[PDB]
């Protein structure tokens, strides 16, 4: 679970084609301004479409593997909690591509992210 | 501190290039598990990021991540990472980074393209 | 000029939405030939221009690409693709757009996100 | 087609190496107008997709583009426009490509990534 829990994430909501999973802003991922660390947000948007084709697959017969990752950066996060919430856009035999949106608790937009995810034998 | 969470050390710095690399270690792995793709990108962003605020006077302006892409290539299980970032476009107002992310045995694990932003403080 | 070249409609327009459309012909496939993937994404990045234009003073400045990026979801084959262009942010130097593009049969053809410098 | 369209040329190929020139006329500016960042990154397309093509048996296979990511760095308003196709990595089920798109004066127009799907035909 490790980055998972390294980043204290918490899953909040998952169902077919929707993941949503939060964590709060600490100072371990911070940026040393700081910020939350841009790399941070990256990170849990990339748990959160991973996840999401994980549960739409047969995980015994397929592995889901990132395969492209890109995010705009928008607003900063201080303190509190971000949330990521990913939605599927394409479920295809050996793609996954999913839009995660990444918020603070003001309800603003800090990142904003597309992943592609390989469906792999 | 993300950068201390994750144990970086930065190897080298110059004008344009940044070498940071970090261990392979459970709290960057996925639960599975390899190195998260994530800590993978947060590594990147981490190199370009130094690398701008080395090319300007941080007592004006402020280096912001502003786009960042990856293709996630080959996993890592254990050893090291380097992310080795290069100027590709100096500009006034952004900086474009070429960032290769490579194991212990010189495997590619990531590709990534960084578009930093240079704000007034 | 490439608008012409393409035979792009704007189909609407309002501050921070652009819809925009174009016929699926030889002259914008591939050889094989479908849809070129590049076609597609000119389409974008003109819905993200004109959209950044209207809500810009074009009298002073300019908007330039600065970032684009694509996947590629379904092919097309003929008939027509349709840009839907929405704003993400208005900031001062950038704006950063939501496109997605669809053919006749409502299929998605190619999701874009494109971010637009706004210059002197 | 579109290569007609664009006017393209196939100046070089080798295995893993493309480079593919076009000039800069009004069909493919902006209004300003500059060279179409799109008419620039279909040109990189068709570069790393003839580069894939290159590397398989199009009889049995196809490449289908299915990431682009792009960077525009500097504006064309004349003259040719080339791009420099290299792959990055060469997969059984994808190839990711780096493409660079100068002008005559040898400046950097546009950076860009592509990653392409090899699927049967
Ligand atoms: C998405 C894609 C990259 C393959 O990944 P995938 O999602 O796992 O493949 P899927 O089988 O699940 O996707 C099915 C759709 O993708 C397309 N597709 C799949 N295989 C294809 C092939 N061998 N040839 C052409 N198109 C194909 C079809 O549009 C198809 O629609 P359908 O399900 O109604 O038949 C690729 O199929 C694609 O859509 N490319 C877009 C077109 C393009 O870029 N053309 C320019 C080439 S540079
Ligand atoms: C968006 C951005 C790239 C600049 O583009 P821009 O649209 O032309 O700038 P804008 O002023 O219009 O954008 C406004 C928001 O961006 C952020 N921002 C803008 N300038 C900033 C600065 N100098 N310092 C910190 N954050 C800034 C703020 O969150 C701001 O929100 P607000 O309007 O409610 O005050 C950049 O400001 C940004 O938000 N980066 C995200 C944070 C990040 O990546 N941190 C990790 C650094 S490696």
């Amino acid at each position: 679970t490790h980055l998972l829990e390294t980043f204290e994430m918490s899953i909040d909501h998952q169902e077919d084609g929707l993941v949503v999973i939060s964590m709060p802003v600490t100072d371990k991922v911070k940026q040393p301004f700081g910020y939350l660390h841009g790399g941070a947000s990256i990170a849990l948007g990339e748990t959160a479409c991973s996840l999401g084709s994980a549960n739409l697959i047969d995980t015994t017969k397929f592995i889901p593997l990132g395969l492209e990752m890109n995010a705009n950066h928008i607003h900063s996060a201080k303190d509190g909690r971000v949330t990521a919430t990913a939605e599927i856009i394409h479920r295809g035999k050996s793609t996954h591509v999913w839009d995660i949106k990444i918020k603070n608790d003001k309800e603003q937009l800090i990142t904003v992210m597309r992943g592609t995810v390989a469906i792999k034998p």
